[PDB]
């Protein structure tokens, strides 16, 4: 199959997201609806559940709605049984409506539906070639008091109607037992609880194992991707080594949620989608539009700004999804606001590299403040709004024109409203301008491109103002005016003669897995696929075509490693880089030091004899570890994930900047168990 087939489970970046809170967005079926006081089918009220469903997403897949906006995937609600509960915080009541209030993760919320709606809801979208994409939300249970048991359901988990264990009497250690972040530091928000929700405890092996469990069974209901919550709360190599879960079983794309705040910009952030296993959402992307286009408190030059950074900032910024908003903000529209705005934020986005995500009833001119008013019920499914057509023209351009999916993104022509940009991969051109000066028209002289000579008509057709444009030679365009508030998309298509790499994934994984390498030029004949200087050809080689080519992992050693294909032919393709070689199926174990006191900004590292220890490059170390929160300085700590059941020789180091002073001794030493967690307690080495 070609890179864009709905069954290409590894890369979205040719597809539209189209973002669903599932019980706001279609009641196909009454008969599932909660009753009482947990219900509120006017949806009045908020926090209540309003009965959106499955079923009714099937009949809106059905009737056209999404199909006919051009959305290829669609991401909802996580579906696992949720606390039922209703919770009175301080006078309002609260219902699970939104799943994020796991009680048994191998079970449906029954408001949802079974698990025969769920089949049903694969099938159906699959049919129509969306992909589903689902929100998982292993972080924590529900809402627990550990003195007032009597509290909601005490945070209890459950493994498929068995009872593990509750927040009250936690013998088993289930959970975190060590208060309420203040959010105040990362160590801080990963191992104390978030609000009142009850903190799982991924060190303890049976938490560990029944995750590793519940997601695989999702895999095999055919779901194409995940939407991890809360990322920044749980430990990164814990999440890293659940990635290795997914990947060396079925591979799906995982994305998760990691909150940045207008004008932040966090190397963390970076380093987790860069060695995590998996992706995220582009909040700095998303807080960036919003000031630009909505706020109005930054202009062109800092949208650029955000462009070329994010493509350096991040290894595979192709990979993060973009939105304009979603659950957690106000709505972009704001009920006495120019339209145009939202229109051209749109139009900006679905142009833009990354995995674009549409909120739910965005097409629709949805208002709302935070939550829950930023989570009301879709008011019609009508598609005859300006942004739906806006999207109904753009979103296929993902699919047709790989300039969109898969090209570099180049500021062509700028000031402080305008922003021209251009979109460049292989034999495919993108030419976007955006004008946000709502009163004032621009006159655009010395936009050079590359296109071809020749006229372009704007792919929206004017519908946001664009005008045509006229190229020359030399790829320069000729002077016009760009209108106020306008919006113009001009390209151009053609073969690519020369194999090029545009998308791989998963990025992660053990030998022997398979993978998948799209782009274009590949041609129709089997090449050779290169890891690191480790040709593979024949029949390793599971498939190959023009755009797709799918490839088991050889067995190499443990590392990075840089991607790259030759034809049949023996020509070349661009290097994709990146690419970790697990040493095999991955252990999430924690280290501790004793007694490694530091100097201030001096830091304690890990490395070891491992690529996932960092094959004893200090560069490469580990850390730095943490000592607050689970064990104090001069005692440090750290989650890791670790190749299972190898034996490790490993060390650790207090590095300054670049500056790196070894433990002195002999290595430690220790085996890794062959699954569940362990833990490590050694003493620093003078
Ligand atoms: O001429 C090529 C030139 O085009 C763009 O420069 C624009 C500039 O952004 C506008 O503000 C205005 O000054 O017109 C210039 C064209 O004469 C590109 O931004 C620039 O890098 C490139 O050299
Ligand atoms: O919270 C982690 C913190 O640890 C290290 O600082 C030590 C410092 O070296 C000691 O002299 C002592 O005073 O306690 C500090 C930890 O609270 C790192 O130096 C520092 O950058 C890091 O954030
Ligand atoms: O370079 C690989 C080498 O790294 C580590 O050796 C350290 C040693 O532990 C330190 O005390 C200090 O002398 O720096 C050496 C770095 O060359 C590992 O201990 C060793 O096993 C490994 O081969
Ligand atoms: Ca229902
Ligand atoms: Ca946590």
């Amino acid at each position: 199959a070609p890179d864009t087939s709905v069954s290409n489970k590894q890369n979205f970046s040719t597809d539209v997201i189209y973002q669903i809170f599932t019980d706001r967005f279609s009641d196909g079926n009454p008969a599932n609806n909660p009753t009482g006081a947990a219900f509120d089918g006017t949806c009045t009220n908020l926090r209540l559940y309003c009965g959106g469903d499955w079923q009714g997403i099937i009949n809106k897949i059905n009737d056209g709605y999404l199909t006919g906006m051009g959305v290829t995937a669609i991401w909802i609600s996580q579906p696992v049984e949720n606390i039922y509960s209703i919770i009175n915080y301080s006078g309002v009541n609260n219902t699970a409506y939104h799943g994020y209030w796991a009680r048994d993760f191998k079970k449906t919320n029954p408001a949802y539906g079974t698990i025969a709606d769920f089949q049903n809801l694969i099938a159906a979208a699959h049919a129509k070639n969306i992909k589903v994409i689902i929100d998982f939300a292993p972080n924590h249970t529900s809402p627990a008091s550990s003195d007032q048991p009597s509290f909601a359901e005490n945070g209890r988990l459950y493994d498929n109607g068995t009872l593990l264990g509750g927040y009250t009497n936690d013998t088993q250690n289930l959970f975190h037992h060590n208060g309420g972040t203040d959010f105040s530091t990362t160590e801080n928000g990963i191992y104390k609880n978030l609000w009142d929700l009850a903190d799982l405890n991924h060190n303890n092996s049976t938490v560990d194992v029944y995750l590793k469990d519940a997601i695989k069974m999702w895999l095999d209901l055919g779901i194409d991707g995940i939407r991890m919550d809360a990322v920044k709360h749980m430990p990164f190599g814990w999440q890293k080594s659940f990635m290795a879960a997914v990947n060396n079983y079925k591979p799906v794309f995982t994305f998760g949620e990691w909150f940045l705040g207008v004008n932040e910009v966090s190397p963390e952030n970076h380093k987790f989608a860069n060695e995590s296993g998996m992706s995220l959402l582009d909040f700095r992307f998303a807080q960036k539009v919003r000031q630009v286009f909505r706020d109005n408190t930054d202009n062109m030059y800092g949208l650029k700004a955000m462009l070329e950074g994010s493509a350096a900032d991040y290894a595979q910024v192709d990979d993060q999804v973009t939105f304009i908003d979603n659950h957690d903000m106000e709505r972009f529209h704001a009920s006495n606001a120019n339209r145009r705005k939202l229109e051209q934020a749109l139009a900006f986005t679905l142009t833009s590299r990354g995995v674009p995500a549409i909120y739910y009833g965005t097409e629709q001119y949805m208002s709302g403040g935070t939550d829950p008013d930023n989570r009301a019920r879709i008011p019609s499914f009508s598609t005859s709004t300006t942004a739906y057509q806006v999207i109904q023209k753009l979103a296929p351009l993902r699919k047709c024109n790989p300039a969109i999916a898969y090209g570099s993104t180049q500021e062509r022509w700028i000031n402080n409203d305008v922003l021209i940009y251009e979109r460049k991969f292989g034999s495919n051109v993108a030419v976007v301008a955006v004008n946000r000066n709502l009163n004032a028209p621009a006159s655009i002289s010395g936009l050079v491109t590359s296109l071809p000579q020749g006229s372009y008509n704007d792919v929206l057709g004017g519908l946001l103002n664009g005008n045509t444009l006229s190229v020359g030679s030399g790829g320069a365009a000729s002077n016009f005016t760009l209108a106020a508030g306008g919006t113009a998309v001009w390209q151009y298509t053609a073969a690519t003669a020369t194999p090029t790499i545009g998308h791989v994934g998963p990025m992660m994984a053990k030998p022997g897995v398979t993978i998948t390498i799209d782009g274009r030029g590949f041609g129709s004949s089997k090449g050779t696929v290169y890891f690191g200087t480790t040709a593979v050809s024949g029949a390793d080689i599971t498939s190959w075509e023009d755009t797709q080519i799918k490839v088991k992992i050889p067995a190499v050693a443990g590392g990075n490693y840089n991607i790259k294909v030759a034809n049949a032919a023996g020509t070349a393709s661009n290097v994709y880089d990146n690419f970790e070689v697990l040493s095999g199926d991955q252990v999430s174990v924690r280290f501790v030091v004793n007694n490694a006191t530091t100097a201030l900004g001096q830091n304690v590292y890990l490395t070891g004899s491992v690529s996932e220890l960092g094959n004893w490059d200090p560069a490469k170390a580990i850390g730095p570890m943490y000592n607050q929160v689970v064990y104090q300085y001069p005692n440090w700590y750290y989650d890791v994930s670790v190749p299972a059941g190898k034996t490790i020789e490993f060390k650790f180091l207090k590095k300054q900047g670049s500056t790196v002073t070894w433990e002195g001794g002999s290595n430690h030493t220790f085996t890794a168990p062959s699954s569940g967690t362990a833990t490590i307690n050694v003493n620093w080495q003078p």
